[PDB]
This record gives structure tokens, sequence and C-alpha cells, in this order.
């Protein structure tokens, strides 16, 4: 009479986030890289920096998705664990 | 001679990224719907209510930043499929 | 033991899983469109071009992705009928 | 000209794939360990089996999309340009 894997579907959603976070971080750094190699370019330099910014927010929103799943998994395995 | 393509591969890489955001947006609208419903099948007390509430708010930002991501990727290729630099 | 079936009240079994299947449904539909694109640029392409090979090297794997995603959906779905929604 | 934006877009598909493969790898390993749960051949061990093995198919599939993209980006240093 024990829940089987139990804290499993929330374990792997946490993993999915860590690796989505570090991914778009790498993507972010590579957009800024690209932006820098462009100098007084055309209407691509400003489109990229928007895309860069969009990535920063996507990273913030995923970090708080993570913190919840993270902080929540410390909750349900509170007392009696 | 000239072979005026080169951009061949980047119309491609932008279209597929556009497709991706369009289906992510619609996918997350469902997740938001689902979330609002389990909220409603929950107590006014239960802590997991507050968790769900937040994951819904985070889902409201996500959809919004993916609308913005979409518009962008559009713009980049969108009109400026017009030989810029 | 045998009190009424309030499993439908407050549980993250209906949840967590539910979300994963919604994820798969829409990845399946996304990749179908993506493959349709690849079918299309393979139609408008050359038959001797360098891109026909890469494009004709991307559809392929989207076909297998679509198949492996359809199977993932049956599984997670089977894991749905099995627990709550006990086949009715 | 204008090939900076193109090396960018391929690179962004490439970075997205490295991390999808890496993420899908972590999920297999963690599904390799947990699938030897605790002998007690329970029901949901059947489900973890299928899940894990569709991870292998995902990984091998991403690994192919990414070599191509990598091979494609490679079409730039030397040969072309």
């Amino acid at each position: 009479n024990n829940q089987n894997i139990t804290n499993y579907s929330i374990e792997e959603n946490i993993i999915n986030l860590k690796y989505k976070i570090r991914k778009n971080a790498v993507k972010k750094i590579n957009t800024e890289r690209e932006i820098q190699q462009l100098s007084n370019n055309d209407p691509n330099k400003n489109t990229l920096l928007a895309l860069k910014q969009n990535l920063e927010n996507l990273i913030h929103n995923q970090k708080e998705q993570l913190k919840t799943y993270q902080k929540l998994l410390k909750t349900l395995n509170d007392e009696n664990n």
C-alpha cells in the first residue's frame, strides 16, 4: 500500500526546465554574439535584440516555473518522507 | 552565374521556428484552460490551489512572450524577406 | 476501503499526466506541419540541388519523430485509462 | 553578404538540439535506474519501460537532425565561401 514512483512526474518536469533554462541561456548568449558582429547593419540588428530580450523573459518565466516545482517537491516530502 | 539564393536556408529556419511558436502558443492556451479547471475542482484552502494559480500566471506570461517571439520572427523574415543586408 | 470515488475531486493524477498528453498532441500536430513544409520545399526544389538532399534529409526524421510521438501518446494515455477513468 | 543571419539560424537549431538530446538523455538514465525500482515487479514498471525506450528513439532521432544541420553549417567554411 505504497504509492509507486509517486514524486516522478514532477521530478522529470523539473529536469525539463533546468535544461530549457540552460538552453535558452546559450541561445541568448549567441544572439548577443550575433548582434555584436553586426555593425550599423540593416533592420536585422534591431530585430535580433528584440529576440534576445524575448529569450531573457522566457528564461525568467521558466526559472519561476522551476522554483515552484522545486519548492513544491520539498513540500510534499515534508514530514513523513 | 551569380546564383542569387543564399537566403534559401534562412527562409527555412525562420518558417519552421514560426511553426513552432504557433503550436506552442495554442498548446499553452490548452494548458491554461486545463489549469483553470483543476483550480476549480479544488478547495479554497488546499495549498496546491495556490501552486496551480501561480503555474497559471506563469502560463499567462509564457503565452504572451511567445506571441512576442512570434511577431519578431515574423518581422525578421516577414516583410524583410526584401533583401536587406 | 470502499468510500465513494472522490478521486475526481482533488488529485494530481488527473494532472501532470493530462498535461503531458496535451504536450504530445500538439507536438504531433506541429511536426506534421513541419513535415508538410519539408514536403513542399522538396516539391519546389531542384532534383539535383544541394538543398534537396538536406531537406530530403530532414522530412525523413520528422516522419519517425511523428511516429515515436504517436506511440508516446498511446502509452501516457494507456497510463490514463489505467488509473482514474478506469475504462469507465 | 547577409550570411551572418543564416549561420545564426542554423546555430540556433543546433543549440536547441544539443540540449534536447542532453535532456532526453538525462530522462533515459533516470528511467534506467528507476526501472530497476525495487524488484517488486509492479504495474507502472511496464509503463516506465515503454517511456524509457521511446526516449532512445527520440535521442537517436535528434542526433540525426543535428548532424545534418551541423553538416549543413559545415557547408560554409571551405567548399562554399
